[PDB]
């Protein structure tokens, strides 16, 4: 198995200038020519042209139109096409092939292949060598004609990048269209679309030039009613690349098509941008509230692709985290605009803090920008996007937003219509520091050890106040633990965001302030603070760090009764909660270990439960802030907290804390899942499919989780509650009423009515899937066979067979089984996958990620069933190496 070296690099000893296409659809095959004007370029030392080609029939190829002969002139084993040096020209000449593949049988979703009706590709990617020969790299730029031809009545809407320059017909019921893309692009960004799609469209104006933008949004027929949220985010995407960035839409069209089958949630193809239909999709009768923002985000990702990923592009694929990190960041800034919502950038460090701490501190963890890969297909993580997110957006917390823009705008300006690497985006944001700092010896060199470091750093403090000088001490330390890419972790540059708190009147003291951390410790200084502060650090999650508070609880409730940032109330909520967590855990492990017949717990803090229902009153709070602070903190994120971690003690953790707080707030609880219907579940947009409510949906969010809460607890008559919700319009409220009914006896009665009102709708009924999949039901494993055997069957959609299994696989009591049967079904799942989906197969594995965390029971458990999937002899070479990376062999 080949290892890529960032260090490695190199220009190729080729260009390819032309690509021209004539992709003919047929059929049981699929018929690919080719043909590549190419040339030498000043690296060449005469060796072999060698094109990537993967899976490949030849018909022929040629070179200056002379057909070459397999053997003597070139060689082919089914990846890398060879031809000899001798037979290779010395100036510009032309490479021709004719090509079949089988997009029907194409089950890994990778290359060009059929979802359902409809002919789709997905290149990034090294997925265009799957469909002609290539040099298939991002640093190969060339100009493309695209000719695809199909039968009409099968494949009506014929779609590729650039402008449709020729349509015509052709005997025997078949017609062809022609589309020329003139700007450079790789090969990653190519895409084609052939299929009986309906649509609906607009046309967008820019905010400068005045251009007219046609937008086109595609679907099967079937669905076509659920496109219009899609175009709205489209619409609004534009509008804010416009105000924010200054950058505004080159192309005359942008076409989104959503596909069934897709192997994650979209594709920022140039002017066609490919979606999973779970992120493309929603209508107010047949989809949660969750697609809302999924699609805004992921609409919105796709679009400002266009500058940060097209237009600049990759050198190579180690700077994978240039576009995606970059990318995510814009993402981010454009849903927190949008939604208006303080649960907006919670969700994203509540992500972070869960998924990619666990990976960072796993044997996966890597860098942003890692030194080596084997399999790119496993390359794209939530490190490499959400780390690198976080990255991206502490360059604009340092920056302000004022030089944030102008040193954003110098990264564009220098190097549209190039490839790039993270040193430019670097070098960039450097000018706009010197610019901040008046100070042109200013620099970031310390900064790029963001992209090269590993792990998680973890920033503690301690204080100190002089009451006679009103002088105030904040001293910070930074440490990240060695791990298998650094032995030796150096300093970060680490902006702390900070207010202190006046404990007496809950006002601010001092004006905002960015403290940069540049040594592995610091003190800073205040002077003239009246009073002893209660600081608020890290505002807004300022950097991806583990923050240790050294806060009393005391402070924390403080905090989270007044402090201004949202981020640190809920960080303070969480730290209360922590504490309180690793020591009822050491208490129910002791009595476990001791096997003792009488114990004591120690009870939650009297006067954190007091602030919880202060703060669940206040009619002028947050509903969705509301959810957070009456939600223990993520199982993922707890796990980072303890070692040999017991989830049998954890769940009983759990259930002992969330029963202390109901035993005293179920009656306010109840008192608000009724007070807030009527705002919640308002329908007067019910029928308005551009009108959405993100802080309506967070209300619905607040209800729902009450509802959890008081269902767990058998709060009186709360039967009757969920009977009545099950008859709500929302899909939101009527799957919480199946869920919540897992602890009565009318679970399966609900089962079979939010069944019916499914099945109809292929994303409801994977949502439907899902709802079953996490409730907690003693009887989950009968239930998931069932799931098997009557709905999922042999389907190889990824969204059904991630429906059914993934929500599954969070059930900590059940998924956990002391027995082993989770990880051996979820194993089972793994390697039936695997023989037609690898890259979908590896998600899949994604429970097993914390297996060295867990006692050494599970350990041992999950460590057989990783082994027995790694003796598999049809293992692919995606889940090999993720497995060989996982269990450290
Ligand atoms: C899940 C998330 C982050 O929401 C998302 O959808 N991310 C997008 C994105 O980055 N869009 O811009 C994306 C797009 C394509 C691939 C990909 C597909 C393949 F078939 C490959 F073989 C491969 F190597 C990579 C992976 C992620
Ligand atoms: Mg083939
Ligand atoms: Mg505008
Ligand atoms: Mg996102
Ligand atoms: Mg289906
Ligand atoms: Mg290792
Ligand atoms: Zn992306």
């Amino acid at each position: 198995p080949k290892i890529h070296y960032r260090k490695d690099y190199k220009p190729s000893g080729f260009i390819i200038n032309q690509v021209t296409l004539n992709i003919n659809i047929h059929d049981q095959e699929t018929i690919v020519r080719s043909v590549l004007d190419m040339d030498i370029s000043k690296h060449n030392v005469g060796e072999d042209l060698v094109f990537d080609g993967v899976g490949l029939k030849i018909n022929e190829i040629s070179i200056n139109n002379k057909k070459l002969v397999e053997g003597e002139e070139y060689t082919y084993d089914n990846e890398f096409l060879t031809i000899f040096s001798k037979f290779v020209p010395k100036s510009k000449f032309a490479f021709s092939s004719e090509v079949i593949i089988h997009p029907e049988t194409n089950y890994a979703l990778t290359g060009l292949y059929k979802s359902k009706n409809i002919i789709v590709s997905q290149c990034e990617a090294t997925g265009f060598r799957r469909i002609t020969f290539f040099i298939d790299r991002p640093d190969m730029m060339a100009k493309y004609d695209v000719t695809v031809t199909a039968d009409k009545e099968k494949y009506p809407v014929l779609l590729s990048n650039g402008d449709k320059v020729n349509e015509f017909e052709i005997p025997g019921g078949r017609h062809g269209a022609r589309f020329n893309d003139p700007p450079l692009k790789p090969c990653y960004l190519f895409a084609v679309v052939a299929g009986d799609l309906k649509h609906l469209s607009a046309t967008y104006i820019t905010k400068y030039t005045k251009k007219k933008v046609e937008l086109y949004v595609f679907s099967e027929e079937k669905y076509v009613s659920k496109l219009q949220w899609a175009l709205e985010c489209l619409k609004k995407s534009m509008a804010f690349d416009e105000d924010y960035f200054g950058l505004e839409y080159d192309l005359s069209r942008l076409n989104l098509v959503a596909v069934s089958d897709f192997n994650v949630g979209a594709m920022e193809n140039k002017g066609l941008n490919i979606f999973n239909a779970n992120s493309l999709l929603a209508s107010k009768k047949n989809s949660i509230d969750f697609s809302y923002a999924r699609i805004l985000t992921v609409v919105g990702h796709e679009y400002f692709h266009q500058y940060t990923g097209n237009r600049v592009t990759l050198r190579d694929w180690f700077q994978l985290t240039l576009k995606e990190g970059l990318t995510v960041h814009r993402e981010n800034l454009f849903s927190e605009e949008m939604t208006k919502t303080v649960t907006t950038r919670l969700s994203h460090v509540d992500l972070l803090r869960s998924v990619q701490f666990l990976e960072d501190s796993s044997p996966l963890s890597h860098p942003i920008r890692p030194e080596s890969y084997v399999s790119m297909e496993n390359f794209y993580t939530t490190t490499v996007y959400d780390k690198g997110s976080e990255v991206m957006r502490m360059y604009l917390t340092i920056l302000g937003e004022e030089y944030y823009k102008k040193g954003f705008d110098i990264y564009i300006k220098k190097n549209d219509g190039n490839t790039a690497t993270c040193e430019d985006f670097n070098y960039a944001m450097e000018q706009a520091y010197k610019m901040k700092k008046a100070d042109n010896s200013a620099n970031l060199n310390q900064y790029l050890l963001w992209f090269s470091q590993s792990g998680t750093p973890h920033v503690s403090f301690k204080y100190n106040y002089d009451a006679e000088k009103k002088q105030y001490s904040i001293h910070v330390n930074q440490y990240t633990k060695p791990d298998e890419n650094q032995k030796e972790k150096k300093p970060l540059f680490i902006p702390i965001s900070v207010g202190l708190i006046n404990p007496e009147n809950g006002k601010e003291m001092i004006s905002q302030t960015t403290l940069e951390l540049t040594k592995e410790s610091d003190t800073f200084v205040f002077n003239n603070i009246a009073v002893k502060p209660i600081p608020s650090l890290f505002r807004g999650f300022s950097a991806p760090v583990y923050i240790e508070d050294q806060l009393t609880d005391e402070e924390r409730i403080l905090l989270l009764k007044y402090d201004s940032d949202a981020f640190v109330r809920y960080n303070s909520c969480t730290n209360i909660y922590m504490k309180q967590i690793l020591m009822n855990y050491n208490e129910f492990l002791k009595a476990k270990n001791e096997k003792l017949e009488s114990f004591q717990l120690t009870p939650v803090n009297a006067q954190f439960i007091d602030a919880i229902k202060y703060l669940l009153e206040d009619p002028h709070a947050d509903a969705g802030f509301k959810s957070y602070i009456v939600s223990l903190p993520q199982d993922r994120y707890i796990i980072n907290f303890v070692s040999n971690l017991d989830t049998d003690v954890l769940a009983d953790t759990k259930e002992y804390i969330y029963k202390q707080i109901g035993d005293k707030l179920n009656d306010v609880y109840y008192k608000m899942f009724k007070s807030l219907e009527a705002k919640a579940d308002d329908l007067t947009y019910f029928n308005d499919e551009s009108h959405v409510d993100f802080d309506q949906m967070n209300m619905r969010t607040l209800r729902n989780t009450l509802l959890s809460l008081l269902s767990k607890a058998q709060y009186p008559n709360i039967l009757n509650e969920i009977i009545e919700h099950s008859k709500s319009p929302y899909p939101s409220n009527w799957l919480t009423s199946l869920s919540v009914s897992a602890y009565f006896d009318k679970y399966f009665e609900l089962y079979d009515k939010t069944y019916k009102l499914s099945k109809d709708d292929e994303l409801l009924l994977q949502e439907w899937l899902k709802t079953v999949s996490r409730s907690d039901r003693k009887d989950i494993y009968e239930i998931l066979k069932k799931l098997e055997n009557e709905v999922l069957k042999d389907s190889k959609n990824p969204n059904d067979i991630r429906a059914v299994y993934l929500p599954f696989t969070n059930n900590l009591r059940r998924f956990h089984d002391i027995s082993g049967k989770g990880y051996k079904l979820i194993a089972e799942v793994i390697t039936k996958t695997d023989k037609f989906n690898p890259m979908v197969a590896t998600q899949l594995c994604e429970p097993f990620k914390l297996w060295n965390k867990l006692d050494t029971k599970r350990q041992e458990l999950m460590l057989n069933e990783m082994n027995t999937m790694l003796q598999e002899p049809q293992i692919s070479n995606n889940l090999k190496e993720y497995l060989l990376r996982l269990t450290n062999k």
